[PDB]
């Protein structure tokens, strides 16, 4: 009867080692084999309303024919083995795929889909060389796990996602524990503790030190926390170089507040050219994609679609798991949320087509310290020679609000930015109120020439959005530090006094700046707990003491001779 299906709950799949993977199977009723769609989650594959509001209505899919399967990760929940993150997926995914191919209900076409770990999982099973695998619909996830999202393309550790993940599977490793121990009690309630206040958490020093997730999930430290470099600890779960060599279609979604956004969309530019890439970008961040932010509504049409996301889930998979030509007919390419104008608009490609990288730069008269400051940006070179000086003390940095945070208040991405305006180690640079409108759609970056009293530090840049109504609105930022502004591999010191030409990673945007608005940059060298606090010492920073710390000297070159600027992908239409 189509329409129909059964469930049968924890089917016990083994992998090469022979640790047995719990997963539960939704089999349409029928009559042969079905093409099949497969779900890797970490957090208890029964608890489906945990993440399908944020990815599809999928059960429509088994209403439509395919068998969906969802696996508990190894050593989570009803499977068996030890877990430990990213490490087993590749292998595990593969004996996984292999399982269903060789079912008798498994016509030969498996595809998957999933959001955040669930999308990450399926990059990991793409690299394998299983040829049953079709497709796969990766959302708001990562191919590579050192630039999302532990670091970071700037090289600064993304400290409140380490602590708040940390603390999310702490607390699923404690549910999923055999036998109740006596000190779970207490576990929980610490674990609550750090996801009630992950500022404070991330403030303790030595960082390293870890008493209750150093326990709960050794990899915490033992890979995340003790690899600050992109070594070959690293590259050893990284995927995104084995990208480029697939034909594999792929559905991404992303979000422009969301952590894994920058990787996201790297992930899109990667494999287009080799098989049918789809991308869909929404106004959202990890934990609220529902379009309505403290100080900025972008309209009921920007709330996750859900119904629309199944609906081209579908199509994607007729055409990929089902042979079915034109079942893509009509569907863009690209899909983006365009803010400002707040509108959903297809396009051709991503980046798109036209688009003009147009340096803005930096200047004014006076100091550019503080939203009152003289900063001024625009499309002409600077006539005269300045700089703005700040001084950076890592005991006091300044507060991260909105962007991409993940756990850490990550459900404000547009988040008002007049709270920190004023601080005088934040530096302002803005155009002329607008009187037309212009349209930042693409990868934002900034080109810096900086100096620091200090043998290592960071700096920041963030592009906001002023409203006529005083509100300042994050857009995106980035953050490079300094010891790895050459290379996140091999780090160098730097010179106090000399400068340097450096270029900050500001992820994405789209944005139309309409008339009546300024475009603004803050420029800074601390952002958190999105980032750690650089210490200013050029030491291992998450083994040392805020006490043994250094504040830092640092200064913004602007002129003829040392052009700062950020990068727009101005887009004129």
């Amino acid at each position: 009867v189509d329409g129909n299906y059964s469930v049968a709950s924890n089917v016990m799949v083994p992998m090469r080692d022979g640790v047995r993977l719990a997963v539960d199977l939704y089999r349409p009723d029928a009559d042969g084999p079905v093409p099949v769609l497969l779900v890797r989650n970490p957090f208890d594959k029964f608890d489906v309303f945990a993440w399908s509001t944020q990815s599809t209505n999928w059960l429509e899919f088994v209403r439509d024919g395919y068998a969906v399967v969802i696996q508990d990760t190894r050593g989570l929940f009803a499977s068996e083995g030890e877990f430990v993150p990213h490490v087993d997926d590749e292998a595990d995914a593969e004996d996984t795929l292999s399982w269903i191919l060789e079912q008798a209900w498994c016509d030969g076409n498996v595809g998957m889909f999933g959001v955040s770990y669930l999308g990450v999982t399926q990059w990991q099973a793409a690299v394998s060389g299983v040829g049953g695998l079709k497709a796969i619909a990766p959302s708001m996830a990562s191919a590579d796990l050192y630039r999302a999202p532990w670091y970071g393309p700037g090289g600064a550790l993304s400290v409140e996602a380490l602590l708040g993940w940390s603390a999310l599977i702490g607390t699923g490793l404690i549910t999923s524990r055999s036998d109740a121990r006596p000190e779970d009690a207490a576990d929980f309630v610490q674990l609550a503790a750090i996801l009630n206040d992950v500022a404070g958490a991330a403030s303790v020093t030595p960082l390293a030190e870890q008493p209750l997730l150093g326990r709960l999930i050794p990899w915490v430290i033992d890979q995340v926390v003790d690899h600050p470099d992109n070594d070959e600890s690293w590259q050893s779960i990284s995927l995104f170089e084995r990208l480029g060599g697939l034909a594999t279609p792929a559905l991404i979604t992303a979000g422009w507040y969301d952590g894994f956004v920058g990787e996201s969309l790297r992930t899109f530019v990667a494999v287009k050219d080799n098989a049918d890439a789809r991308l869909v970008v929404g106004p959202w961040s990890h934990s609220n994609l529902t379009g309505r932010n403290a100080d900025r509504k972008f309209g009921i049409a920007a709330t996750y679609p859900i119904q629309e996301a199944t609906t081209m889930h579908k199509a994607f998979f007729d055409r990929h798991l089902r042979g079915e030509t034109d079942a893509l007919a009509g569907v863009p390419k690209v899909r983006l949320f365009v803010m400002g104008i707040d509108e959903w608009r297809d396009e051709t490609d991503w980046p798109l087509p036209d688009t003009a990288y147009t340096p803005f730069y930096l200047g004014g008269s006076g100091a550019a310290n503080t939203s009152t400051g003289g900063g001024t940006l625009s499309t002409s070179i600077s006539g005269t020679e300045s700089a703005d000086t700040y001084l950076y003390d890592p005991a006091d940095p300044v507060p991260s609000l909105g962007g991409t945070l993940l756990f850490h208040n990550g459900d404000n991405g547009p988040a008002d930015q007049r709270p920190i305006h004023d601080r005088d180690d934040v530096l302002c640079y803005s155009t002329e109120v607008l009187t037309d409108p212009v349209e930042v759609t693409g990868t934002v970056s900034a080109r810096l020439f900086v100096s620091s009293s200090a043998v290592d530090t960071d700096f920041t840049a963030k592009l906001v959005d002023v409203f006529p109504d005083g509100r300042a609105i994050a857009l995106c930022d980035g953050i490079v530090r300094m010891r790895y502004r050459e290379t996140l591999v091999n780090p160098t010191l730097i010179e106090a006094g000399e400068i340097y030409e450096v270029a900050i990673d500001m992820l994405a945007t789209s944005n139309v700046f309409l008339p009546g608005h300024r475009i603004m940059v803050q420029v800074s060298s601390s952002n958190f707990p999105k980032y750690d606090r650089n210490s200013n010492t050029g030491g291992v920073i998450a083994r040392e003491q805020l006490e043994e710390m250094c504040t830092a000297v640092n200064r913004i070159h602007r002129g003829p001779e040392h052009p700062s600027h950020i990068v727009l992908p101005i887009i004129k239409r």
